[PDB]
């Protein structure tokens, strides 16, 4: 069973802590990233999909950055590799805030992140 | 004035969305309604609105926990006041499908956009 | 038959001209966009998929920006709407140039563009 | 020195790619080889490398014209000189599937990444 609750770290060096996942699949947590003024914490809220009670469920969460006007959403699946290790393969969209609707076209970045247990 | 997320919205695909009040922490919940040819499904959503600098056109993100499949979709965008004075949500999303092998991961994510206006 | 050859314009106001598509599905053209110093032209190269000689083929092309170090790639399908009009529904990735591999994560933007005959 | 596109590459998924010489206009052609469980397919690719400011780590883009399906994939990225001195192509791609109705357009595009190193 791949569980989201716990401590994770990714390929960029960012860390994330997720608490208990309730009966509805909802969970909260903290997302930690460094600036290079050193470390900043931002809350995250998301849900794990519980349809068919898969052992490798899909999920999604939003990171509400506390040091910028931007928002990032992550979606992915909690996998169990060949070694028996849990791994989160995710993709994200990073939304920047623009002051005019005419600039909307360049406000969204996309990328990936792989998380492993810390 | 300010663009507010709370309310009823409909998008360019015909899906409807209801968002509740946004608390002090910027959190909100709602419902997402889509069709399937009418036979309609209803799924819950949870997200947050960025409160930094209390901008009048904030960015936000939410997750839709589909109740009819094992998939998950996340949306992010900004609440704009268009040139004609109408409120409009410009969003982009990622649709994550469930795969059985970590080896099939590469083909599990679709991307697209959705524009929402008040219902 | 939805054909790529011709003049197109999109939702942002940019214009594009594509020449003849050869037997291998390859085509070239010009991509015009304004700055708001007014108009700039950049060449594009791409290919249309010819498998099963579909009347609504998929395609892809790269725009080699002549005023920046960035590159944009578009992929989409040439459709025929209910009115009988040709429409190109596309999605693109805009790659910015970063000076260090450590900044690679924030170098890619994503978006859409719908083109109609000009 | 400079990161050059010309040569043989292999990615994290196991696919191989051969890129030819890049002319003065920054144009190039090549071949993309992927497996299907070995039974391997071969498809042509055409793209360009950005020549502005003759950077040593240029951005580029190319299209792969799949010969076994009606799909098309485009890649874009940058040719980097990693910290250990190795040349590496960091890329992102969009995979466009063919749909029969403009109404199914929304679900026709997948997105992902690929990292290429010299073979
Ligand atoms: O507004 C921001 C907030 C920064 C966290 C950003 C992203 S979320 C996906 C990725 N995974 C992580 O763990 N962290 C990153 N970012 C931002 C915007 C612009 C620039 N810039 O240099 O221009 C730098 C950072
Ligand atoms: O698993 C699913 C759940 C369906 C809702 C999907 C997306 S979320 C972005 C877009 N905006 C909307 O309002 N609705 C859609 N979808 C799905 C997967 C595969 C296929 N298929 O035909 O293969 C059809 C639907
Ligand atoms: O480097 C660039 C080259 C500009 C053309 C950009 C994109 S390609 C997708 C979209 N569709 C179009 O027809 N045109 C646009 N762009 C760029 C980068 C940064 C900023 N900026 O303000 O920061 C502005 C433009
Ligand atoms: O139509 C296709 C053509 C297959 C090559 C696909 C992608 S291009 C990005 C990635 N990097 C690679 O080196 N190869 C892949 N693919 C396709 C579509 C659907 C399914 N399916 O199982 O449903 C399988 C393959
Ligand atoms: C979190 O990851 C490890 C856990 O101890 C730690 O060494 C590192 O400094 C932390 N990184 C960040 C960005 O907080
Ligand atoms: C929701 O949007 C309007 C609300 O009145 C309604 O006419 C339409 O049938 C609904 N669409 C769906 C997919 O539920
Ligand atoms: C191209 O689109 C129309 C075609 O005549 C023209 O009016 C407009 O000025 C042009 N736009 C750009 C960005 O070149
Ligand atoms: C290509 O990569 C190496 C080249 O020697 C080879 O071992 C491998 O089998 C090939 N893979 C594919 C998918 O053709």
């Amino acid at each position: 069973k791949c569980s989201l609750t716990g401590k994770w770290t990714n390929d960029l060096g960012s860390n994330m802590t997720i608490g208990a996942v309730n009966s509805r699949g909802e969970f909260t947590g903290t997302y930690t990233t460094a600036v290079t003024n050193e470390i900043k914490e931002s809350p995250l809220h998301g849900t794990e999909n519980t349809i068919n009670k898969r052992t490798q469920p899909t999920f999604g969460f939003t990171v509400n950055w506390k040091f910028s006007e931007s928002t990032t959403v992550f979606t992915g699946q909690c996998f169990i590799d060949r070694n028996g290790k849990e791994v989160l393969k995710t993709m994200w969209l990073l939304r920047s805030s623009v002051n005019d609707i005419g600039d909307d076209w360049k406000a969204t970045r996309v990328g990936i992140n792989i998380f492993t247990r810390l």
